[PDB]
C-alpha cells in the first residue's frame, strides 16, 4: 500500500526508459541499446520503485568497479551511476531505500566502499549525496586528447 | 641526448626516488606496488636518462577498460603520473614521455588519452594543456562505507 523496489526486467524497459530520459536526456535507441546490455551484466544493478498503481517513480543504476575510483582505498568498490526520484516522492526517502539495496548487493561482491560522483557545478547533487550518507572525498579536473 | 626507457626490475632506485617526489609515501609501500606494475600488460612505466645516466623524469600510465570521465571510447589510455626534475622541464622531455604512451596506446587499440588532476592543483592543469590535453569535466567525488 506504498512504495516498492525491484530489479528491472526486460518487461519493464519502458518504465525504465521514461525515467532514464529525465535523468539523462538522449536518443531513445542509445538508451535502449545500453539498457539491454546492462540487464545481462552481473556487475551491474538497476532498480525501479513503483507505487500501488504501478507507477514507476524512481530509478537507480549502480556498478561494481575494479579499476581505481577517486577517493577510495579499496577495490573493488560499488559505484552509483545514476539515481532519479520524481520531485513529489523525495520526502518519502525512497532514495534511501534504493541506496540501501545497492549496499546489500555490493556486500556480496566483497565491497566495503560505495562511491559516486557529480559535476562540480551541480551543488544540488552535492546536497543530495550528503543527504544519502555520502561524504565528499576529492574534487577533480579531467583532461583528454586524441591519439593520432 | 636524453634516453627514454621502460623501467626494469633493477632500476627501482631511480624510479623510487622520482616517485617519492611525485607521491610522498613510505618506501616499502611504493616498492611492492612498483614490483607488481612491471609485470602488468595494461601498464607502462618510463624513465628518462641523461648522458651521465642520471634519472631526470618518470611517467606511469595504464589502459582503462571501465568508464573514464570525459571520454566517449573504451578502452582509453590514462596518465597515472608524470614527474620531471624542475631543471629539465624546459627541455620538453615530458612531451617525449607522453608520445611513448600514445604509440603504446595506439597499439592497444586506444584513440583517446585521458588524465586528471586535483581541482586545487592549477600547475598540473597548466601542465596538461602544455602537453596537449584539453579539459573535459570538473567533478566532485563522494564515498560512504558499507562494511
Ligand atoms: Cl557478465
Ligand atoms: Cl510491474
Ligand atoms: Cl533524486
Ligand atoms: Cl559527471
Ligand atoms: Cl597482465
Ligand atoms: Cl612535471
Ligand atoms: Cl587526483
Amino acid at each position: 500500500q506504498g512504495m516498492n523496489i525491484m530489479p528491472i526486467s526486460e518487461s519493464q524497459l519502458s518504465d525504465w526508459l521514461a525515467l532514464r530520459c529525465l535523468l539523462w536526456p538522449d536518443h531513445e535507441d542509445v538508451h535502449l541499446q545500453e539498457m539491454r546490455q546492462l540487464i545481462t551484466q552481473a556487475h551491474r544493478l538497476q532498480l525501479l520503485a513503483y507505487t500501488d498503481t504501478q507507477q514507476a517513480i524512481a530509478m537507480l543504476e549502480a556498478s561494481i568497479r575494479y579499476e581505481y575510483v577517486n577517493g577510495t582505498q579499496t577495490s573493488p568498490v560499488a559505484f552509483l551511476e545514476g539515481i532519479f526520484v520524481l520531485p513529489e516522492y523525495r520526502r518519502s526517502g525512497i532514495a534511501t531505500g534504493l541506496v540501501q539495496q545497492v549496499e546489500i548487493w555490493a556486500k556480496q561482491f566483497a565491497c566495503t566502499e560505495f562511491a559516486s560522483d557529480a559535476a562540480l557545478d551541480n551543488q544540488i547533487s552535492h546536497a543530495m549525496h550528503q543527504a544519502l550518507g555520502f561524504h565528499e572525498t576529492e574534487r577533480v579536473v579531467y583532461f583528454k586528447k586524441n591519439i593520432g
